[PDB]
């Protein structure tokens, strides 16, 4: 449908409401803020628009898919860096642009892919693990195939290593 | 933070619902539904605070306000239905929470009475459930216990009958 093609990552922190829970609001609220300063400055770093901040996570617009996976594994770096644990997802296709936010499957599908990854890990859809083959230095796992919410069928999903 | 009432709404299977209908049609639905909500919102002088994706998250001052905006907008969409059918969870909960520019414990706990509630639902938490039972226009079930993620022990949702 309509819409240019553009790369979605999804972020998604790992068990966010048992941690609040634990630290209790004043705490949480100090830890998040420090976090969205963290997440805002990579995203900049790569080029990254960052689209809508979530509860819990974070949608960001990128026009290269090389650039959202290297801003998720300076993110990725960062956190075990401080060590809270994040899912990180990128899918990338042709998304409506509604105001300044996104809509269409493909926003769905990128979210999706971001939930299905574990604390600290970036997954990636088939598209992005094809457009990015043959650079350097981003390496990817051998992939598996999982039924995602709301699609038919079956999607190949890849870990990105190191 | 300060004492507020976050009403969630929580459309069901929605990424089923885009993929049969398409983006152009979902874009439609979804705008259309957007402003629906949005004015019986307003009706009940409530505010709406965010839009994430397929739902919203809605601030009232007062408890009876979030009611009866949920009771109108389950109304409002079975006369939808009846005329692309959508069906909506909708979670109400209230307690403090930190404003930056809502966030805080009582947010997520507001999300996951939607979560919990079916189709066309609306569920409540306990301390909305007490402030109106007594309420014109309002009755509840006799609640039910449940185990809610990130939350130790049960908490009993009460439904809007
Ligand atoms: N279906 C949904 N639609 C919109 N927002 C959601 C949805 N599910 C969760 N959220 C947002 O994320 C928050 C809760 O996070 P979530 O459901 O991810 O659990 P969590 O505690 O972080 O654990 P985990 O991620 O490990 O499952 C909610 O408060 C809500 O704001
Ligand atoms: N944990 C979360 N944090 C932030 N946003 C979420 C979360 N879970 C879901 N969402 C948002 O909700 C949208 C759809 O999620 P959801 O799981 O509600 O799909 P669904 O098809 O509506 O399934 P269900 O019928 O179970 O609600 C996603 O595109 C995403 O933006
Ligand atoms: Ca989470
Ligand atoms: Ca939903």
């Amino acid at each position: 449908a309509m819409g240019s093609r553009v790369v979605i990552l999804f972020t998604d922190i790992e068990e966010s409401t048992a941690l609040n829970e634990r630290i209790g609001d004043r705490a949480w609220v100090k830890l998040i803020s420090s976090h969205d300063k963290l997440v805002s400055d990579l995203v900049r770093r790569q080029s990254g628009h960052v689209v809508e901040s979530q509860g819990d996570g974070f949608m960001v617009a990128f026009a290269r898919p090389e650039q959202a996976v290297r801003c998720g594994i300076e993110l990725q770096r960062a956190l075990r860096r401080n060590a809270i644990r994040v899912r990180i997802g990128i899918h990338m296709g042709r998304s409506v642009r509604r105001g300044d936010g996104l809509f269409g499957r493909n926003v769905a599908m990128a979210y999706r892919v971001a939930a299905q990854a574990a604390g600290g890990e970036i997954l990636v859809s088939q598209p992005v693990r094809d457009a990015l083959s043959r650079s350097d230095g981003i390496r990817f796992d051998d992939g598996r195939e999982v039924e995602l919410k709301g699609f038919s069928g079956t999607y190949r999903l890849f870990a990105v290593l190191a």
